[PDB]
């Protein structure tokens, strides 16, 4: 991140997700289940820094969903899950999952910006297939509910029309400007 | 909620809901800034408590989101949270969000449960438009990828194909079935 503030923001949006979200994906690995992949967070790597925050954003929770062969390895997932009574998971099996795709050239699609295995390419591109990185709030504003956008300082407009915005870093304690303990 | 198993169920939901989410939009009635209406939470109404979890569980996140007039409404609050370091939110315009709806006959459309002023429609029915309740995960499987649905005891199949499940009601501290302590 080129900006400071903007690191600030995706540190304290990485720590805020994992507080949030489940653990529970390291523990279905020792089930003995074929069939499951890892989480999305696992799965993709953001190809160049000047990204991370608005990828980091516009995957959201997405980052924490367990990609699967088929919908047979989800409910035999799930019932692990409630057996060993280790919460609650999200699950995109590959055969159901639906990619959805950019319809416009208001920005960079956020596909392009990442990389990951083809074998997963339908749970990738259900997640940020129609994502598109614009470069701030005013250049996105025409196309609220009509293209799904994150701009790269992390506001993000659902292709539904919900707008999510504020900063991801907390007040924290106040420190002095004054050097008063050398 | 019928079964014992349930209602611990929707207490743990609506438990994990309030640790996640920012108490933020109570602040905002205070920044001045006019229409905005509240949460999807503090919208909606349970007509029947035996869909008290599938409602809770279709809802999700989008309970703690913020119905307001529109995108100009949405932009000043936004600033307002940074100005006053008070985290996110997400914001739902009347003017942009785009409802959805049912086109299918496989169960009960969760709005037909729930009561809500007339003025939201279009952000409850984004919400809740297009989910379907069901009975089991059974009466389910044959629609993955094609029906939004919700169990009524709380699996969710997003149209997409993502399916989340597993219990919301922690293992907790042992406790001996013997009477050891009278």
């Amino acid at each position: 991140m080129e900006l400071e503030s903007s690191e600030r923001e995706l540190i304290a949006a990485e720590a805020q997700r994992e507080v949030r979200g489940n653990r529970a994906a390291e523990e279905l690995k020792r089930s003995g289940i074929g069939g499951i992949y890892g989480t999305l967070a696992e799965l993709i790597k953001v190809k160049d820094e000047a990204y991370a925050l608005a990828i980091e954003v516009a995957l959201g929770n997405r980052a924490d969903n367990v990609v699967v062969e088929d919908e047979l390895v989800a409910e035999k997932a799930i019932k692990y899950l409630k057996e060993h009574k280790l919460g609650r998971l999200t699950f995109l099996p590959l055969n159901k999952i639906k990619p959805k795709h950019v319809d416009s050239s208001v920005g960079l699609p956020a596909v392009d910006v990442i990389e990951y295995d083809q074998k997963i390419e339908n749970a990738v591109k259900f997640a940020l297939g129609d994502t598109v990185i614009v470069n701030s709030m005013e250049e996105a504003r025409p196309h609220i509910g009509k293209v799904r956008m994150v701009t790269i300082e992390g506001e993000l407009y659902e292709r539904s029309g919900a707008i999510t915005g504020g900063h991801f870093r907390a007040r924290g304690l106040a420190v002095d400007t004054t050097k008063l303990r050398l």
